[PDB]
Parts: structure tokens; C-alpha cells; sequence
């Protein structure tokens, strides 16, 4: 029927894969952020009246 | 003998000097240092968080 079970992505990976009962994808990901932030790059303790 | 008593400097000043029993040299010395130092030229008390 045209419903939730029909439109949700559900490819039959279990039949095209040689090894049974292990996760389909193993992934390594790396996130390289350049950040400008409202804080110093290293904070030294001190400066009581300041900020 | 060639020993400590022979090589130590020991000029016979007591015989060439007119006044007996006063120190041979009277000296005035003055040491003019220009210093660059890791401190301010005058320190005012204060600045608690700082340095």
C-alpha cells in the first residue's frame, strides 16, 4: 500500500553481500573545521576585573 | 722549593713604602652598568590577575 512501510528506504542488502550478519558499511570520517570563535585559542587563568 | 709558597705573588712592599703598618693601596672604584632587565624601571603596586 502507499504508506510508511512502502516509502521508507529499505534496499535488500542481505542478499547481495557475501558475509551474513555483519554491518553493511564500515566508515571512517574526518571533519576539518576552521572556526572563528569568541574565545582565545588558549586561556591562561587570571585577569579578575577584566572581561 | 717549587711549591705553593714560591709561586704565590708576594712582593716585598713593606720595604719600599715610607709609612709602616698601613695598607698598601687605597682604592676608589665606580661601576657604571647599563642593564636591560626583565622588570619595569619602577614597580607600582597593583595588577592582581595580570602577569
Amino acid at each position: 500500500a502507499l504508506n510508511q512501510e512502502f516509502i521508507e528506504e529499505n534496499p535488500p542488502m542481505k542478499r547481495v553481500l557475501a558475509v551474513q550478519d555483519e554491518p553493511q558499511f564500515i566508515m571512517d570520517a574526518f571533519f576539518d573545521l576552521k572556526c572563528v570563535r569568541p574565545m582565545p585559542v588558549y586561556s591562561v587563568p587570571g585577569l579578575i576585573d577584566h572581561f
